[PDB]
């Protein structure tokens, strides 16, 4: 009660608690990578359509937002569907949006980010071919 | 037996139930927005499938019901699948639904709940853009 | 609290870890087929476009990269779009590209690649016909 | 958990079926499906805590 009711389980808790390692640390942090890769594709092919109404992309200072609502900044956009070409803009989650460039330098457009270091153009410049 | 059996024990107990500190209370809450949020891309990707086939969405005494079962109000759907677009409707753990908004505000379609406030259109009116 | 605190949870652990069976593995692997079959018709359809403008196909050493890039190694080609007809490169994430062949004995081209073996020409040779 | 012996017979079937075992009800049951079922395609159910079989704890689908 004293003794059995605790020396038993004193072993049993050290027994337990020893040989019960569940996972690592860091999985998300490879997933941040494909959620940032999946956009790649969504953020040019959503880009594209653009490209295909007006017949060309956004401007820089035009950003991304226009992908999201009418271009208030000139050129003016024809036929440009409800709410632009997706729901709402993917926010990084490292205080970042997907910094286009008007014009890229790898294409017609190119995409940039802080990224997971948090910094702008250093190594996590990723958003499109850099 | 009456000491040694004991009071060796008492500090045996407070020194053991003293340094056990398994984790903090809340945890739960945060993972009722994921719970809430998985549900945002669910719902609108799920209404999608039906304003595909109907090439509309339900309307709001319609519900998401509509999703679940044949919308008996009109208007009627064609080519409605077995069940609808889902298997059962998620049922938010605070005594409320997801009301659809038939037309959406932020768009074609705007869904609302009490959420863990329990208020209607207060602070947790999540369900889609607000 | 040392009893039930520990016992009745010893129990509980099991019986919750012991009916929790989540998936198989190896339904990547699955996946990995149609990522190599999209590209096919990708390719080809791909190659078509060049196969237009310069009427004919690029070489074997002139590698895919020529539908990345302008052909440097002649024949040039005429009036070559911006960065050729794709964006970038499919890498086959088993340490090889899609090599091509000029000409392909299943029709005017071939492509081959390592695969999941990771051995050329063996098993996993697809990337056309054979 | 393991290839359809009796007909139909599934093409493709991945190595030991779709799970590695089969989840046990620790009240002397199993998972009893239903083909068809009558909530949709397929109908689970099991004894369940009360160890009865369609009474209340008839749970393993809709119903
Ligand atoms: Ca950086
Ligand atoms: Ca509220
Ligand atoms: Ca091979
Ligand atoms: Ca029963």
């Amino acid at each position: 009660f004293t003794l059995l009711e605790i020396m038993v389980v004193i072993v049993i808790l050290g027994v337990l608690a020893s040989l019960v390692v569940p996972n690592l640390m860091g999985n998300k942090e490879k997933a941040d990578r494909q959620k940032v890769v999946s956009d790649l594709v969504a953020l040019e092919g959503a880009l594209d359509m653009y490209k295909l109404d007006n017949s060309r992309y956004p401007t820089t200072e035009q950003g991304l937002q226009a992908l999201v609502s009418a271009p208030s900044a000139e050129p003016h956009a024809r036929n440009y569907p409800e709410g632009g070409y997706i729901r709402r803009l993917p926010q990084d989650p490292w205080g970042s949006d997907y910094q286009l460039l008007s014009p890229g330098q790898c294409g017609q457009v190119d995409i940039f980010s802080l990224g997971p270091d948090g910094v702008p153009e250093s190594n996590d410049d990723i958003g499109n071919c850099t």
